């Protein structure tokens, strides 16, 4: 058994991901710090986590002993801050301090920084902490279920904008299906050291596409607003980056081979399609 | 069917209020106040509370009109404010007042009576009475979440590994109750005739507990005896430099020194309701 430790497993994120590695089998340590310890959700969240098999173990970022004394007990330490760059390389740190970690599964929200947004990668590099990027698309709960909408996390009302033409082709991933991922890959001797691609060919979507899928679960039309491109840049740091993705095409300007694709090396996650993700709001 | 507005919807007693509500076929509204809306959390839970049929309001506590928009819909207000983020409160008094078609409002007080400084305790209450609003009470018990699965203890909702603070001779009786019964009673007496302008005391008798009973039923569920550091009344006065209501009630006892009926008792108004033990309760920290 992979002994695995998660890093911010009360976010949004490493929930899922506690619940994928106890899914696959691991031994799973969760970190339990400090300030949620007031928190009545994130305490029960953390009691369905030990119910299940799950350890908890007490540290805090404020406390480096604590996080070397965490990641000395297992093999592999998953993060996932969706719930930043100060607290990775504090992690990187106590990483590299107590010297017995086989691989760090930082979390990148998906977004490939190397495309300074790189200071994590290169304080991995530089400390020589083996490791596993998985990147390549945008989660469904932040970019899906809204339409793509900035501002707002909630499902459109009438009216949307349209971003550009909106024909520029998008990664869609449920965090539900990024979590089996991370959980099958961490100890996957194909990934150790590698950049991981999650293209899941169903959710390769321009934002038309995903709009005329609400539309039909709807069954009426959307008002659209077309934001061209200097139209969206005169209204100006994720906001750069949403361009690169809706207006560059950043996740689909270039070739990804099966060796390294999510979807080919994992194909028993049956990862949920975007008419299935939106069918809940309807 | 009742129409309901819970105001806090996102909170910990809130979110429990709003579906106790809708088990119990109230027409639900719950505020959807724009600064939850970075929280994906909150916003998910919002969803799942239209999904099962509730209608989601938008309004926000600094925007008054939005508050009278709101309380305007429906014939019940039930606030609750433990998990979101007195002046909230009282710009809820305002907007209910400025409406006028409200039947009853229900603000939770945590569970704590304030009519045991006193005039700033009772400021809610002294605005209800002079707006003319009919209201019900919830008071009587402490939230076993905060009180019963720590073992009363402070800064943590955990129980102890293997030391506890035992306050006095831990002899002084305490009630607790599930925060999940407290919602089902909040839905089933917010259209209750028999408690129209009532206190409405929540007194399971099962969880009349002293601290000292409340422990050992830690210590059968673990099969460990805990260190204990008792500490005495005076001790704890003098640390104060929340506590204040502490020590009401587990050096003084205020929860259990004096008598309810029957009518004016949440568990003989409700008995419907299987109300959770500490027994069980505590099993999930195990």
């Amino acid at each position: 058994k992979t002994r695995v430790l998660v890093v911010g497993g009360t976010g949004s994120l490493g929930r899922r991901i506690v619940s994928a590695c106890l899914a696959e089998g691991h031994e799973t340590y969760v970190l339990q710090r400090p300030e949620i310890g007031v928190d009545i959700e994130k305490v029960q969240l953390l009691l369905s986590f030990k119910r299940l098999g799950a350890h908890l173990v007490e540290g805090s970022f404020s406390d480096h002993q604590s996080l070397v004394s965490a990641v000395k007990q297992v093999d592999v330490v998953v993060s996932a801050m969706s719930g930043n760059i100060p607290v990775q390389l504090k992690l990187v740190a106590a990483i590299k301090e107590a010297g017995n970690v086989k691989r760090f599964l930082p979390s990148e929200f998906g977004m490939d920084p190397s495309r300074q947004k790189m200071e994590i990668r290169n304080a991995i590099k530089a400390a020589g902490i083996s490791h596993t990027y998985l990147v390549g698309a945008c989660f469904a709960a932040y970019f899906g279920g809204n339409l793509s909408q900035m501002g707002t996390l909630f499902p459109p009302k009438n009216k949307v904008d349209i971003y550009g033409d909106g024909n520029v082709k998008v990664v869609f991933v449920d965090e539900d299906d990024m979590a089996k991922y991370t959980a099958k890959t961490l100890n996957d001797p194909r990934t150790l050291n590698k950049t991981v691609y999650v293209r899941p060919t169903d959710n390769i979507l321009t934002q038309m596409e995903l709009v005329q899928i609400w539309e039909k679960l709807t069954e009426k039309e959307l008002e659209k607003t077309y934001v061209s491109g200097n139209d969206f840049l005169a209204d100006i740091a994720g906001l750069g980056h949403f361009y690169h993705i809706y207006y560059e095409g950043c996740l689909t300007d270039h070739e990804v081979g099966d060796d390294e694709e999510a979807t080919k090396l994992y194909p028993d996650v049956k990862y949920k399609r975007m008419d299935e993700y939106l069918k809940i709001f309807v």
